[PDB]
């Protein structure tokens, strides 16, 4: 029955977003680094894997195999609008992720060998979808097991015009359709029908087989093999900025944040003396926050610095940029326990009236939303960089930074100092699943993780 099936759909987005897709993205947003003690995570950190690798097979199968099944039997199930509509909003972020990674995805051949679909056809089908399960709506309630939203319609309805906003972002960007899409996020924006709270999971307990899935794997069928990204360190310690503490310990040889620089972990060890580079030199990602912490789909935050960045680039109104921009420092500030404490980098580094141009305050946004998404969704971290280029790319390369820290720009991404990838750069995509390579001749061929997905043109 569609109330037993609908609470996996969420279920086995939140297993892949929230966990393995996570895990991977926070890499390629350069949050965290691979502990110089272990080796679990080298071939992310370092670019690497390959397609063989499989990094991405699990969550492939859970959200096909799983998520996007259990949606086409709640909508085979139920006749409700409502829980249609709820449906329909999960059936199109589960192929957000997916394009997001691999660009091409299944989509109207998906649910034998179906052909991959290119993303922009998948985004413009599931906008679509959402369109019209929405005009669908009756005003009678839901009935399925909502998690998610305790069968707020609103809610949904918020929810839907948040995703609106992140994917009519990326056609802008990659110049589809931009003027036609600018005016429909205008509108949006105007409209302010988004949701209240945070998009999350949150049932998560410490108890077995209960446990965040990014805890899960991390820090009980593994050994913890994060330690804080150079970056993202830099970033924090020079805005001065208390969120330093959350997720992110002291090291244990000198109570100092320490960020490792991505893919640097073997150069460190070859350079200082593999003694001299122990997980005690380097930040630790604190776990300790971990195993109830919910999945994210989408953060007020994000969608504040979504807002903001509407109507600095598209309205040109400076006031209502700086609410929303503010609004979301004040909402990531609240979710990490610093509740009242946003001052700190709103009238210091990050001041909004610091900025002056356009470029200044959209840095602001871009970086901020970056923080925001730490240790909350990683995998739409590394969408808004791709998307956004901001963080921007360092000009100097790790080893450069290494001899010399002051080249650096604090915050600006590195290029992973070992990088698998033959052209160099960030990484740009994953793979495509091992298991679709092997079960269907219509999965694209593979292509370096240099190649970025459709939406990805600068
Ligand atoms: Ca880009």
């Amino acid at each position: 029955t569609a109330d037993l099936i609908f609470p996996s759909i969420s279920a086995s987005i939140a297993s892949a977003v929230g966990g393995e897709i996570y895990n991977y993205a926070g890499f390629f947003a350069q949050y965290y680094e691979q502990k110089p003690e272990s080796n679990q995570y080298n071939t992310l950190c370092e670019y690497t894997f390959t397609e063989s690798s499989q990094q991405m097979d699990y969550s492939y199968r859970i959200l096909f195999a799983g998520a996007l099944e259990d949606a086409k039997q709640v909508l085979e199930k139920t006749t409700n609008p409502a829980d249609r509509f709820a449906t329909t909003i999960l059936r199109a972020y589960a192929f957000q992720i997916m394009v997001d990674n691999t660009s091409d995805s299944p989509y109207s051949e998906a649910l034998a060998t179906p052909k991959w679909d290119t993303g922009e056809t998948v985004y413009k089908g599931i906008l679509g979808e959402i369109d019209a399960a929405e005009a669908a709506l009756d005003g009678s309630g839901m009935d399925v097991p909502d998690l998610i939203f305790n069968k707020n319609i609103a809610q949904w309805k918020g929810f839907a015009n948040a995703l609106r906003l992140r994917m009519y972002l990326r056609f802008i960007d990659a110049n589809i359709d931009a003027a036609s899409y600018t005016e429909k996020v205008k509108t949006l924006v105007q409209n302010n029908e988004f949701f209240t709270g945070d998009v999350k999971l949150d049932c998560f307990l410490d108890e077995t087989d209960k446990r965040n899935p990014w805890y899960n794997t991390n820090a009980v069928g593994l050994t913890g093999n994060h330690c804080a990204a150079y970056p993202l360190v830099s970033y924090l310690s020079s805005t001065g900025d208390p969120r330093i503490a959350y997720g992110i310990s002291k090291t244990d040889a000198d109570g100092k944040y320490v960020g490792q620089l991505p893919g640097g972990k073997t150069h460190m060890q070859s350079i200082l003396g593999t003694d001299n580079w122990k997980n005690k030199n380097v930040s630790a990602i604190d776990y300790s926050i971990g195993a109830t912490k919910p999945v994210y789909f989408f953060t007020q935050a994000e969608l504040q610095f979504l807002i903001a960045e509407v109507y600095a680039r598209f309205h040109n109104d400076d006031a209502n940029a700086k609410s929303a921009y503010e609004a979301g420092v004040t909402a990531d500030f609240a979710v990490r326990g610093f509740a009242g404490q946003e001052n700190t980098i709103l009238e210091g580094a990050c001041a909004w009236s610091a900025a002056s141009t356009q470029a200044d305050k959209l840095n602001l946004i871009y970086m901020q939303k970056w923080v925001s998404l730490f240790y909350m969704d990683h995998m739409e971290a590394w969408s808004e960089i791709r998307r956004t280029d901001c963080p921007k790319l360092s000009s100097y390369s790790a080893a450069q930074i290494q001899a010399s820290e002051s080249v650096y720009t604090p915050g600006e991404l590195v290029a992973p100092w070992t990088n698998g990838l033959e052209a160099g750069g960030l990484m740009k995509r994953m793979t495509y699943p091992l298991s679709a390579r092997q079960q269907n001749v219509n999965t694209p061929a593979g292509v370096p993780g240099s190649t970025p997905v459709w939406w990805d043109i600068k």
